[PDB]
């Protein structure tokens, strides 16, 4: 029968939300079991390699987020046309990785924190909007024709991003256009309007 | 026929190695561009997100060593025999990406490069050795029955690591013996053999 799916993670988006997009848009049921961070440091030593989030299928667990996302949208419609466009996807999808992951979300000085948290949105953060502003073009999605899960994780980084830096995107019409058309997509605004509000 | 490949990276391991494991593996000829430092600015002006390495397949441009390594393993023995294990291909292979890349390879200061690798060595890494060793136990790679291009991974990350910590596997004897039966390949061997000796 259908396999059982359990979404393990703390009560955010966060690295999460790429497969709370990929479920809802597969309209795939599952548990999405969120983890106060209290309670956090007992369940890491449970864990094979003590991150999160994971995903259990049928008695098994997975990690690692993005390798979640390929194989759920594995010979889906989310995943690239040909070979080669699937090259695409993750080479984008590990570029927007790259530079969310550069943050030190759990720098334990807030100082130090707040120090890196402006200099990647000063400086890097707008040139690497550039460089996908250009990659995009004129295009009516990141890869091929119609859209991927590296639609969905542009979409999901930049809200994160634009939390922190509200005009991110004022000179970037066309990357916005982009967002707003992964948010219109029924089963993704679907989720939007029913997920919990988090700020992150 | 085959197509033509095309690899651009510096004259070090580093994050192109794990491509070249997968094309000596294959069986695979390709250029194996090396630049300097010096010709680096004008190439990377070119590449629409300015970064090495790229591989050029038939003149079309790919980047991001990770996808370009997943591309180059599809439908064959090295991806992983299962969907699942597939994705527990992706899932080691990005665990030991997060960990190389926290290290600040360009930190210009050497002073504060030299502490934050300390600490990543000491603290951390330990850590991580003991999560493989686990997840290793007593099968004969890392995933599945068969060498996939984790285990290459591993081979070439552990060896970046063993560099500056050489005591970090002195208690992981079966991480050791993973190791040398990468290096044993003897399609592995023989590029090990012939390729240049950088420091990484
Ligand atoms: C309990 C403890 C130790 O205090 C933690 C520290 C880290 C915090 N963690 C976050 O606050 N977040 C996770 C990363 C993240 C956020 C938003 N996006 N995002 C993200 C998305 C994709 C890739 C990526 F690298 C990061 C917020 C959560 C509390
Ligand atoms: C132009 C400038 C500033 O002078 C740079 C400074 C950083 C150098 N860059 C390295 O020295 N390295 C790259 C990363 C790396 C090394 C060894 N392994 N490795 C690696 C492998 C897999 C994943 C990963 F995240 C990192 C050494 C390259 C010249
Ligand atoms: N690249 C991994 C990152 C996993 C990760 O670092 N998750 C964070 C939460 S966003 C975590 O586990 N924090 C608690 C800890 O490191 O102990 C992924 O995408 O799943
Ligand atoms: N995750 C990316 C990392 C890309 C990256 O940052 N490469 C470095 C060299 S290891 C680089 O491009 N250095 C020169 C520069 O960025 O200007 C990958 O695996 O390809
Ligand atoms: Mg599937
Ligand atoms: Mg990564
Ligand atoms: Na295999
Ligand atoms: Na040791």
């Amino acid at each position: 029968g259908m396999p059982n799916y359990k979404l393990t993670y703390f009560n955010m988006r966060g690295r999460a939300e790429i497969i709370r997009y990929i479920f809802a848009y597969l309209d795939i049921q599952y548990e999405d079991h969120r983890i106060e961070q209290a309670d956090w440091p007992e369940i890491k030593s449970t864990l094979p390699f003590g991150k999160i989030p994971i995903l259990e299928v049928d008695g098994l667990t997975l990690h690692q987020s993005l390798a979640i996302a390929r194989y759920l949208t594995k010979n889906t419609d989310l995943a690239g046309n040909t070979e080669m466009e699937q090259c695409h996807v993750d080479a984008i999808v590990d570029t927007l990785d790259d530079f969310m992951s550069c943050f030190p979300w759990a720098e334990k000085k807030q100082d130090v924190k707040e120090q890196m948290f402006n200099e990647l949105l000063t400086y890097n953060a707008p040139h690497l909007m550039q460089d996908l502003d250009t990659y995009l073009g004129g295009r009516e999605w990141l890869i091929g024709n119609s859209v991927t899960w590296a639609d969905f994780y542009w979409e999901i980084c930049s809200t994160t991003l634009l939390v922190f830096k509200p005009d991110l995107l004022d000179n970037h019409p066309r990357l916005v256009t982009l967002r707003k058309k992964v948010q219109a997509i029924p089963a993704v605004a679907n989720w939007i309007k029913r997920r919990p509000q988090t700020k992150l």
